């Protein structure tokens, strides 16, 4: 039995930048009043836990990342009333904490609780759950999931169907939720529209899904990788397009194609230049661009704005504009009502001990989704 | 008396920029099929004028500019259906063609006919009906209403209510229709919102009005010059500040004020910086920032896309958003029904041939609206 007790488990902790996970032992702390200790089932390679390791995101070290996942609760801290030890639940790495101005806006998700903005790498009362080799290890977005056992806050943890298959539903934790929620519900795509969708990886094919169910006639899928192109095709693209194998720049000939601007666009990469790029090709009066890409941290880029006067619409949202833990439960409901699927994003499923070869799998540009299982 | 002849008139011509206005005689022919030539009675001095002038605005010179206006149709050419000799008429600088798919699409009203985007200095047809000393001068916008007589295309005019103040409906040719579609069309201002206008011209108090009219709780104007802090609290503002009055940046100032960032804001003065900081004060998860302000041409603004990805929207529009053709008439109904003011905006009355004069009251920070009569 473990309730109440320091847990001995594997984690993948990274010490610096640029270098391997570390598989080793860690020691997990029991929760605190209204925290959740969670033993992990599946823990899915987003590109977000890849910046980490780049320093495209800056967030303190060392950590346990990972932030796309399921899992089984272990026990419960005082006041927890929402999932009980035994229950199946999803991380949030976008809290829902419901007191929040965000949090009771009907539009709003970014809750003021995240960890994300100003990272300080702990949990709510910024102190740390793990220990490794006798020193403190920072959380990861209040998630921390690639380990055995995690402490999550209850306002970063939803309980979903006890009948879930976790290896597959750990991607509404982050990389499914977040593109279709971003054409669904940030960008609202329209039936009949025209959409174009730069960077086909797990978050992009999920916006192609995302736009097909609202009915847009035409999915533009936009990559540098044409290997991408086949899945981008099967989930709803209608064409894809290589800039590279254009002598003009890509936001001319999308503006061509679709015969004076896009209705929608995405950025899902995180380059500067492709922001730019996706707002230019969408319609100069009508168009909308969603950025969901992250870039590299504290650069700027550079724009007209009479991109946005003649009357644009840019925006951007994390995690596909969801209400964390009010939406995940539903989406894990809809998945198993079979309204949308997840399987055309797994490409890999490996032991978690595998974390630096599925880590190499997304950087060779050969994974889509990678599943480590516990 | 003058139908199908040249007419010879008084008009303000720019030859040059950074230099007065030239009130001197000019040609203007007939007009062609599809044309309407116009007496003008009064127009409005707006900032976008003086653009021209300044270079901040590149159009071709020399140039009849104007696009504030209002006036009483002179003539028709061939196959013209939507206007009379004798009606009261607002030329409208944003077209309205009904046929491309701007036009045609619910919320666009950038019509792809306009002059704005890429300037010819010309009638649709790519040619003048002006000439000044035997030169041939450019029209502005498709209007060109510094001049007693202008001739525009059909889809740059609408007819208006017969019993029309033409001296006060001039300014729903440009600034009053433009600030207040900027917040009752484009941001979609809500009941109990905290708003913040950024310039407090007369776009700007056309903003606060529009801000007012949806049920703003709070309408913050922000000015660097503390004189038009009264009549902004006299339209609808709440309070105002100077940013020269803080030591902060006064997007922070904003924040704090706001609780943690405005719903609403405005950027109705054409600069760069203020175009960011606008962005910046709006609540980083579900704010709403509009740019209004025209930019100096060619010049970029720099900024950090976190500043979208937490959820932020960005958008620009033209003359409010409004499809100016069907709505011109619409807004000069309602004025006439007082559903709202015009008068706040005019602080200055002066003869067409004082338009210098207007101009120096416009550059001085004295005036909001100088009209001019013919
Ligand atoms: N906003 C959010 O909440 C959120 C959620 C999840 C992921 N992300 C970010 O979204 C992005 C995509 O994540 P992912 O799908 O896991 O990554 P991914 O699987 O690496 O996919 C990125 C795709 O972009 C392609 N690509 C790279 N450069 C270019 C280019 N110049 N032009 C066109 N295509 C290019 C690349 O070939 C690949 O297929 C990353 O920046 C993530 O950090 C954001
Ligand atoms: N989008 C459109 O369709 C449209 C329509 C009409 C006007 N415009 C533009 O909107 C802008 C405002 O026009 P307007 O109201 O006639 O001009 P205006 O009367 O010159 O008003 C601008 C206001 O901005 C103030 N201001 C100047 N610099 C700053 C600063 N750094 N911080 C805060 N306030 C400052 C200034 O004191 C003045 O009261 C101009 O750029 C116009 O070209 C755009
Ligand atoms: O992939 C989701 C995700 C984000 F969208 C971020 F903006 C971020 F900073 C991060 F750490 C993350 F995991
Ligand atoms: O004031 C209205 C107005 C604009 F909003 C412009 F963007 C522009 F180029 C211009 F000439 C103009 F008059
Ligand atoms: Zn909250
Ligand atoms: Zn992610
Ligand atoms: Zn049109
Ligand atoms: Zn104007």
């Amino acid at each position: 039995s473990t309730a109440g007790k320091v847990i001995k488990c594997k984690a993948a902790v990274l010490w610096e930048e640029k270098k391997p996970f570390s598989i080793e032992e860690v020691e997990v702390a029991p929760p605190k009043a209204h925290e959740v200790r969670i033993k992990m089932v599946a823990t899915g390679i987003c590109r977000s836990d890849d910046h980490v390791v780049s320093g495209t995101l800056v967030t303190p070290l060392p950590v346990i990342a990972g932030h796309e996942a399921a899992g089984i609760v272990e026990s419960i801290g005082e006041g927890v009333t929402t999932v009980r030890p035994g229950d199946k639940v999803i991380p949030l790495f976008t809290p829902q904490c419901g007191k929040c101005r965000v949090c009771k806006h009907p539009e709003g998700n970014f809750c003021l609780k995240n960890d994300l903005s100003m990272p300080r790498g702990t949990m709510q009362d910024g102190t740390s759950r793990f220990t490794c080799r006798g020193k403190p290890i920072h959380h990861f977005l209040g998630t921390s999931t690639f380990s055995q056992y995690t402490v999550v806050d209850e306002i970063s943890v939803a309980k979903i169907d006890a009948a879930s298959p976790l290896e597959k539903v750990c991607l509404i934790g982050c990389g499914f939720s977040t593109g279709y929620g971003s054409a669904v519900k940030v960008a609202k795509v329209t039936q009949g529209s025209t959409c174009a969708v730069f960077g086909l990886g797990g978050v992009g094919l999920s916006v192609i899904m995302g736009c097909k169910a609202a009915g847009a006639a035409r999915i533009i899928g936009v990559d540098i990788n044409k290997d991408k192109f086949a899945k981008a095709k099967e989930v709803g693209a209608t064409e894809c397009v290589n800039p590279q194998d254009y002598k003009k720049p890509i936001q001319e000939v999308l503006t061509e194609m679709s015969n004076g601007g896009v209705d929608f666009s995405f950025e899902v990469i995180g380059r500067l230049d492709t922001m730019v790029t996706a707002l230019s090709c969408c319609q100069e009066a009508y168009g909308v661009s969603v950025i969901v890409g992250v870039p590299p941290d504290s650069q700027n880029l550079s724009m007209n704005p009479m991109l946005l006067l003649s009357g644009r619409t840019w925006k951007g949202a994390i995690f596909g504009g969801f209400k964390s833990k009010d939406s995940v439960p539903k989406l894990v409901a809809d998945f198993m009502a079979k309204k949308f699927a997840l399987d055309p994003l797994i490409t890999h499923v490996l032991p978690f001990e595998k974390i630096n070869e599925g880590f190499d799998l997304l950087r060779s540009g050969e994974s889509i989704r990678t599943i480590l299982t516990f």
